[PDB]
C-alpha cells in the first residue's frame, strides 16, 4: 500500500503482544531511520536509547511506574523501546563531530567551503544559544521532527508503535545517567506487533477538517 | 521503493525546477499528509499555509528577502511552498473543537467516555499551560512532530522538499494575520521537483555513526 494508505491506516498502538518481536532485518532498520533523520544544519542533537532486552525495557518502564502505568505495560511487552533524548546545551565540540563527519562522508570540495558551512551552521547556532537562549527548545524541536519521521517510517515497515509523552523525564534520566552525559529524555516510543487487547487498533481515525486548518493562496 | 530506501536517498533540496508542478493527486495527497500527522493527546495545534500561485509564494517569500536569499528562491521556485504554524496557546475551545470531531467521527460509545477523553487531554494541556508554562513550546513540537512525518511523506511520494527555519517568522506572522488569528510560523517547506542547480541531489547524505548517537540495552 503507498504512504497515503499507510498515514490514513497507522494507528497509535495501546497493547502489544509480548510474543511478537523485531526481526534482527527490522531492529537494524528502525535504527536507520533514527540516524538518518533530518535536523536544522544537520545538528543531529539527539541520543537514542533502543531497549531490546527485558532489563533494558524494564529499566525504561521505570519512568512510567505509579502515575503512568497504562504507559508502563506498552513499554513492557513492545519488542523495542526507543528513547528520544535531546542535548542539554549545544556546544561547539558537538558542531565540530557533525561538520568532521561531513568533511569524512566528502561533501566538502575545499577546507574554504568546510569552513562557510561551519560558519553558516554557528550563525543559526549563536541565535538561539545567545540571542534567543532557546537552543534547548530548539534543540528538543529537532528531536520531535525525528519522532515524526520515526512513527511513519515504522509504520511503512508494517510494524505497530505508540509515541509516550506520559512518562517522569527526571527519573529516565538518572536511571541512564543523561544528565552526565549531556542529554535529556523527550519521547518514548515502544516499537513492536499489537495485541487483541488493543482496543485503538479498530478505532476510527479523528483530525480536524482542512477548512479549519489549512489555507490555500 | 522500501521506506528505508526513501530515508536514504531523500535530501534538502537547494533548488527547485520552477516549470515542474505538482500533479492534481500530489497536490491532495500532501493536504492529506498534514491533516493526519499525529500529536500529543491528538492536539492537532497547528495551521498550515499551502501557497501554491506566484503570488501567494512571493507573500511567503518576503519572509526570506533580505537576510535569507537562497531561502527565498527556494519558496519563488518550488511548485508548493507549506508554512508549518503552531497555535501561541492552547485555549478550551480548541479542545473541545477537537473532541467534538472525535466524536462525530465515531471514537466514543457514550458521552461518558468522551468527557472522560475530554478529562485525559485537559489533564496533559493543563500541565503545560498551568504547572510548566510551556505550552507554546509543547505545541510547536507537535508541529516539529509534523514536519518530520511531512518530509519522510513527501519523498515516499516521488517529491523533492527542503525544511526551512531560515526566515523572519515576524515578517511571515504579519504577512498572513497569524498573530492575532493564534498562530506563529515555525517551519517553512517549499514542495516540487530539484532542479540541475541543486547541487545536494548528487552528495551523500552525512549523518553521525551510532556509535556515537545510540546506546543498546
Ligand atoms: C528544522 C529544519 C530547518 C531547516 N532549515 C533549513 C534552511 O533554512 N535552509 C536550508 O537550506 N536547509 C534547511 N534544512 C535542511 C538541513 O540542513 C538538512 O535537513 C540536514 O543538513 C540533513 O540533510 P538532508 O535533509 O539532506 O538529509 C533544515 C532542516 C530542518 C530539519
Ligand atoms: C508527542 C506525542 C506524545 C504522545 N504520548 C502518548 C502517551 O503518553 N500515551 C498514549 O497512549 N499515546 C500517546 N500519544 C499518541 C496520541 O494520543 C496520538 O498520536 C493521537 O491521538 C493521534 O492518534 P494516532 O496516533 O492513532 O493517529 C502521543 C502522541 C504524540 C504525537
Amino acid at each position: 500500500m503507498d504512504i497515503i494508505s499507510v498515514a490514513l491506516k497507522r494507528h497509535s498502538t495501546k497493547a502489544f503482544d509480548a510474543s511478537k518481536k523485531l526481526t534482527p532485518e527490522q531492529a537494524e532498520q528502525i535504527k536507520t531511520l533514527l540516524q538518518y533523520s533530518p535536523s536544522s544544519t544537520n545538528s543531529q542533537p539527539w541520543h537514542f536509547i533502543v531497549a531490546s532486552t527485558e532489563e533494558g525495557k524494564a529499566r525504561v518502564a521505570k519512568s512510567a511506574a505509579g502515575n503512568y502505568v497504562a504507559n508502563e505495560r506498552k513499554m513492557l511487552d513492545a519488542s523495542h523501546v526507543v528513547v528520544f533524548c535531546a542535548k542539554t546545551a549545544m556546544d561547539d565540540v558537538w558542531l565540530k563531530l557533525v561538520v568532521d563527519q561531513e568533511d569524512a562522508d566528502g561533501r566538502y570540495a575545499t577546507p574554504e567551503a568546510k569552513a562557510a558551512n561551519d560558519k553558516g551552521r554557528k550563525f543559526f547556532a549563536d541565535m538561539h544559544r545567545k540571542d534567543l537562549h532557546d537552543d534547548a527548545e530548539w534543540m528538543a524541536k529537532q528531536v520531535y521532527l525525528n519522532v515524526g519521521n520515526f512513527l511513519l517510517g515504522v509504520a511503512a515497515l508494517g510494524l505497530d508503535a505508540v509515541p509516550i509523552e506520559g512518562f517522569d523525564a527526571a527519573i529516565l534520566d538518572a536511571e541512564f545517567g543523561l544528565k552526565e552525559k549531556g542529554y535529556t529524555s523527550l519521547v518514548v516510543v515502544p516499537v513492536g506487533h499489537h495485541s487483541v487487547e488493543d482496543f485503538n487498533a479498530t478505532l476510527p481515525k479523528s483530525r480536524l477538517p482542512q477548512n479549519i486548518t489549512l489555507t490555500e493562496v
